[PDB]
DNA sequence: CCGACCACGCATCAGC
DNA sequence: GCTGATGCGTG
DNA sequence: GTCGG
């Protein structure tokens, strides 16, 4: 259960503000995840925060941003958030990020040689390797959110595109829209193939197959990066007849061996808490879960040795759980 | 007081 | 050339 | 920054 706008959005957001700088401009993922974990609890709780006090009582608050929402809560802003926004360096450092395959090092790094700008890094694309040009690209198409209807359009082609390729294939998208989410980030795409297993000898072909396949029939434009087990991509809807052409949307495609698909497929399909509070259940069955298996929790305080999972319900019937559907692993 | 914080693929980058 | 490390981005 | 050894 989650409400929270008029409620402690003000508080939320100063503070995603603040995780953004640190991580883009301090560089302390760390911390950034911090404030994020906080803003995400607050974001939660279903009152209006009247202290910092009443805040810290959470999981994830403390007296430093407990402070801070004493700043807020009386003054309405943050000193701190108001030079860090007025600051020129921080801010085009902060902007340059939010182009795809720029990170903060590059960021800072631009920045530095006076490059600060898109335009800048129009003027300067031979100081941008490919994934950095791609997005210098489609900068705009990058921050849209999908639609889970292009999406489900999306998710046609791909489906086919596969299933002529080969039979056996399998496709299957993740993330978010499986989630059914009413608007996605960018497709995500989960496959594999019979002949590809852990133990066995890796097919690069498969994916590279594929990827082509959806190459051949104008479905991925671009390229961010591939290799033998996934690919990054961009994607586009066939254009109707005198309509106009969507956005690019960011895919990725993802190639799995059968014996740990499943898990990797559970894994995958999130959520987060959903991952925190089952792998908390698995254990006490005495389990051991992450993204490729599970494995019978020694008798000793730790023990290997996987099991055979053929199925997501599979997973969830050693932890003695019911098979909880995607659409509510909420957590 | 002070380490942990998710693991992991791919591309580029430093080095050798 | 190859190796290993560091950037970036993802569910 | 927060939480925990
Ligand atoms: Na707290
Ligand atoms: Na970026």
């Amino acid at each position: 259960k989650a409400p929270q706008e008029t409620l402690n959005g003000g508080i939320t957001d100063m503070l995603t503000e603040l995780a953004n700088f640190e991580k883009n401009v301090s560089q302390a993922i760390h911390k950034y995840n911090a404030y994020r974990k906080a803003a995400s609890v607050i974001a939660k709780y279903p009152h209006k925060i009247k202290s910092g006090a009443e805040a810290k009582k959470l999981p994830g608050v403390g007296t430093k941003i407990a402070e801070k929402i004493d700043e807020f809560l009386a003054t309405g802003k943050l000193r701190k958030l108001e030079k860090i926004r007025q600051d020129d360096t921080s801010s085009s450092i902060n902007f340059l990020t939010r182009v795809s395959g720029i990170g903060p090092s590059a960021a800072r790094k631009f920045v530095d040689e006076g490059i600060k700008t898109l335009e800048d890094l129009r003027k300067n694309e031979d100081k941008l390797n490919h994934h950095q040009r791609i997005g210098l690209k489609y900068f705009g198409d990058f921050e849209k959110r999908i639609p889970r209807e292009e999406m489900l359009q999306m998710q046609d082609i791909v489906l086919n595109e596969v299933k002529k390729v080969d039979s056996e294939y399998i496709a299957t998208v993740c993330g978010s829209f499986r989630r059914g989410a009413e608007s996605s980030g960018d497709m995500d795409v989960l496959l594999t193939h019979p002949s590809f297993t852990s133990e066995s000898t890796k097919q690069p072909k498969l994916l590279h197959q594929v990827v082509e396949q959806l190459q051949k029939v104008h479905f991925i434009t671009d390229t961010l990066s591939k290799g033998e087990t996934k690919f990054m991509g961009v994607c586009q809807l066939p254009s109707k007849n005198d309509e106009k052409e969507y956005p690019h949307r960011r895919i990725d495609i993802r190639l799995i061996p059968k014996d740990q698909y499943y898990c990797g497929v559970l894994y995958f399909t999130g959520s987060d808490i959903f991952n925190k509070n089952m792998r908390a259940h698995a254990l006490e069955k005495g389990f051991t879960i992450n993204e490729y298996t599970i494995r019978p929790l020694g008798v000793t305080g730790v023990a290997g040795e996987p099991l055979p999972v053929d199925s997501e319900k599979d997973i969830f019937d050693y932890i003695q759980w019911k098979y909880r559907e995607p659409k509510d692993r909420s957590e």
